């Protein structure tokens, strides 16, 4: 009963609210920065009307020499992966939804879901600028591949959850989660505020491919060591494999920007991200609830998010490791 | 030389100019519901809604599913015999009509910043995202077909040099600024005119290709010129089908007169610019099906056929 969840959630009730605390007073700690430094980001913000990635270069119209080959290699990596929901074969997983999975794992999975069923900015805010048609190419691709990802969490709900009764209950249970109230002030600050640098929204979208949901792909792999949901495990495979892609590109563009952002915040954006991500696990779903060790899970997130500031050339700040080997891929 | 350009620009000079001022005192005319707009059920999320699967939308939904089930890129593209037939089977005229309206294609936001964002179904959000990303490739091919026919970037550039001095390009320009572009221009307005963007403002290209299928050549352009004007056909209908869930839908009589504006804009394209019969067409008939094309339209939108003239192509029957 919720006395196990009660008990799980307790072992990490220090540890979230430790975090819960630490995020709070970031609505502050923002108000705070921006406040004193209304003149420069005015500079930048300004100086952004001259970023490449972000201006006509109306002497091009052949549509083709291809001018940003690193970009457009990208987009062609990910056009030959395309794949539709209906690759998914959803049979053995019935089967092993019953009669292989206790109470436990048909609890985690299924709020696992929901999660991914819920989660503007790609298109309005990003596909609408950058003004190289490399880059709108894989844009538009991302937008529409994105669109399979969402049918596909739900096929996957509405095939393993078949009492719409739950399904409602589910769905009730699950939009008072602190968590996505968070997320949601997480990206009123960093991303749809207006005053905020074209750069910085490229780690706070890469955080939301590459961090902030880097805690269920891994859940639902730890599923396919011990052999089960063989269905959701390959589309939770291919998915991943996409939000990568998508993860990488962001990096690939911050690269093309001239003027990039203060070290500092780079490093804060991903972090807040990180900590609301690992605080889904110690408030909301306990990995425990699969098997797993809350941990490890932790490290992980910690893991991703460092490999990630890398990638945007910061420094690890975690300096953590992959707690996971099935994650290697 | 230029001399032919001249003469079969005479024979439609007369017509041409017809149409060429039956445009102008529109830009007048023009100047001579959006409130309630706020309740288009396709206008405004219903967030009694998350489940993102229940199919609300079926037709729309089914639309989708046809077009996503239809996926190509522009490398099945086999362009070989092509190159061949570029320079050993197609005269003077040919290797210039066929240029010509590759470096028009190759030029033609409103998808995404007018539509995909508006529209508050998933259903629709879903078809639309996909024909962003179809068009893309769209624009890939004909620059790949550019690319490939046209190997001196000496040309390419005179090309489209000459290209940007078409008074069609600035007309079409006028006729977008009016129905779309504006502000205050309903949706229902605009979806009228986005389907005559991909209905009817090209049809007289798509039908001139299907024409070099009949005498054999271009195999690669044709296989190309058939996968994409499927495309802007599965797109057009797209568009009726939203504008039959609007409740407040335009004023019959603009509807007929957005297409017909457009489709006096695309045959003075070719009463102008590019002569049909370049590539052994006759420049009746083209006009003819053009009107074709939109009529079909108006219907499809619930007007009545304002033209009621007849497909004068057979090889168009699809």
């Amino acid at each position: 009963l919720n006395k196990e969840l009660e008990t799980l959630r307790e072992e990490n009730r220090v540890k979230s609210d430790m975090l819960k605390e630490k995020l709070s007073k970031d609505a502050e700690n923002h108000k705070a920065y921006l406040k004193s430094h209304q003149v420069h980001r005015h500079k930048l913000k300004e100086m952004e009307k001259e970023e490449p990635l972000l201006n006509e270069d109306k002497e091009r119209t052949v549509l083709f020499p291809i001018k940003y080959h690193e970009i457009w290699q990208a987009y062609k990596r990910a056009e030959a992966s395309f794949w539709t929901a209906e690759e998914i074969d959803l049979s053995k997983d019935i089967h092993d939804w019953n009669n292989r999975m206790n109470e436990n794992e048909r609890f985690f999975i299924s709020r696992v879901l929901a999660f991914f069923a819920a989660s503007e900015n790609l298109v309005e805010n990003f596909s609408t600028e950058v003004q190289i048609p490399e880059a709108k190419s894989f844009y538009g691709f991302q937008i529409m591949i994105e669109n399979i990802h969402s049918e596909t969490y739900s096929l996957l709900i509405d095939t393993y959850i078949k009492d719409p009764k739950e399904s409602e209950f589910l769905f009730n249970a699950i939009h008072t989660i602190p968590e996505i109230g968070e997320k949601a002030e997480w990206a009123l600050r960093w991303i749809q505020d207006a005053d905020a640098l074209f750069g910085e929204r490229l780690v706070a979208f890469a955080s939301i491919e590459g961090v902030f949901f880097s805690g269920s792909f891994a859940s639902i792999f730890w599923l396919k060591k011990r052999g089960m949901m063989p269905g959701l495990t390959f589309s939770n495979e291919l998915i991943c494999r996409d939000e990568g892609l998508h993860t990488d590109f962001a990096c690939l563009l911050f690269a093309h920007l001239k003027n990039k952002p203060d070290p500092a915040i780079v490093e804060k954006i991903v972090t807040e991200a990180v900590e609301i991500e690992q605080r889904y696990f110690l408030d909301a779903l306990p990995v425990a609830l699969l098997g797993m060790n809350a941990d490890l899970m932790n490290q992980y997130v910690e893991f991703v998010a460092d490999r990630l500031l890398v990638a945007f050339g910061n420094k690890k700040y975690y300096k953590v490791e992959n707690p996971f080997d099935f994650m290697e891929n």
